[PDB]
């Protein structure tokens, strides 16, 4: 590419490989709203608030292919794996559960990071701490902080618990 | 009728028996308006929520008439049945009560239009389907939504689970 | 499920597979999007024409998840494929790619159109009827219209046909 | 100087050396400027492109040696050498050198960061970050992607290329 210019193999290739984590993130995030919405289940707020996760894992994924053309790397698109699960059994489980793909994705960022420090790259190391690792973090907390107070709701009435916090920390 | 053209006589007739059961209806949500309007029962916005129900099922029951006249048949109107219960119990009883009334009338429509399909009339499947058929569906999901937050308020304290429910999620 | 009426289990499992489909579609655009993006192929307007394409497949994806929990049907997502080829060799090759995989998406819709009608499901043949039959065919009638303008200008020069077609019919 | 502070001297000279660097790329640039409004090339948007590359050039130069004052260092000017060329052949070939010129001063400044960082100032490698490495990239994707649409117009047609491209891409 007449446009590359100290841009590492090995960081293109970390490149490819998160656009792919950051679509099976969305695609965990769907699942999660979808069943949110199921009329068994009737959390509104859960599933709207999934569902701009969804959108922004989404959102990061389809900036990360801009800058691999930015660069003059080489996009490569491999299948999206489907959720592990697709019932997420409660409010409290399915947030515990995004804390989790949060900290493994956190985890991935910094990882890339690390190989585009070692590989004395300055434009991507800057890429990534913003807003890509500051949104990792911030969304950490939110759940951290949503977990405990889900968790207070929970210990007196788990059914009061959903129902509460859909309305007014999620509402 | 010289504006009749290609107006089945069972499409006729199954129109009449239609907008007698939609004035049901509309009679059955406004008993249940009524009887939380009571200074016992104290519950303004279920009163309020079945009372555009009510009002909603007359809106349907009148544009009926009009599309008689419309294709040329002829209105005939019966007499309106009470409802079958003059107490409705409580909220999550009423709620119920409303869905299955909700899933009988979505019946009926789907048997009229069963007709008008076998009759080959593409002008009456039309009319049924939006907005008929829709509001149904939507109503129905809306319904089955609703009863299963209650549900969850009710097994911790069903006292709490009206005032709560009326002022969050029909208020 | 409470509110499920008259929805067939093969109209549900025949959502579930059209919602993958929707979501494949969306993919194989985004690739095409991305190539167009490349330094060494540079043109921005079919990229831009490509990515809503994609976003447009992506949203009948989701109307669909919420159609299937509005009949109190059961989503199952499934892993999505990737696309076909990474490199799309030229504009009009990507537009001829194109034409083929909506006139398979909009076959699929037909065959669930046809099987809805043969359960006898109004709801769902009128739900699939507009917007996505409609939009199916406006988008191949628009994709066939510049097909024959872009050969138009490729028998003469392939070279200056994409600068021009980018430039006058795409932006 | 009573504000200097972790600002060492090899920091100090790299970046006196770059601004030199800077000017002399402005001054490349305004002379192709210059060529394209010549009677016997007349390619204004090619002009007024160049022209505003020159004074971005212009504008780092001052904010670098605004940076040196900053920190505490002292500002040393170097005779600016003339370009190499005055007489730039076309349009494509101005392209491609521009590329060049990008290419050689963004790895001036990778340079520069690289001292910053072995000297562990990470004021400085923040600064260098932004706007500097990340104008460096943006610009040279742009060029590149010039490039690839003038080489295709080119092949066809190099006079009416220039008069086509001058228009649509750079007016």
């Amino acid at each position: 590419s007449q446009v590359r210019q100290n841009f590492h193999q090995d960081c293109e290739a970390g490149l490819n490989r998160t656009v792919n984590l950051k679509f099976h993130s969305s695609y965990v995030y769907l699942s999660m709203a979808s069943y949110f919405n199921r009329d068994d289940v009737a959390l509104s707020n859960f599933a709207k608030f999934f569902r701009e996760r969804s959108e922004e894992e989404k959102e990061h994924a389809e900036k990360l292919i801009e800058y691999q053309n930015q660069r003059g790397g080489r996009v490569f698109l491999q299948s999206v794996e489907k959720p592990e699960r697709d019932d997420w059994a409660n409010g409290l489980e399915a947030l515990q559960t995004a804390l989790k793909l949060q900290k493994s994705v956190n985890q991935a960022l910094l990882d890339l990071h690390a190989v585009a420090a070692d590989k004395s790259d300055p434009h991507m190391t800057d890429f990534l701490e913003s807003p890509y690792l500051s949104e990792s973090v911030e969304t950490i907390k939110k759940l951290g902080d949503h977990i405990t107070s889900l968790k207070k709701l929970w210990s007196s009435h788990p059914g009061m618990a959903e129902y509460l916090f859909n309305k007014h920390t999620l509402g």
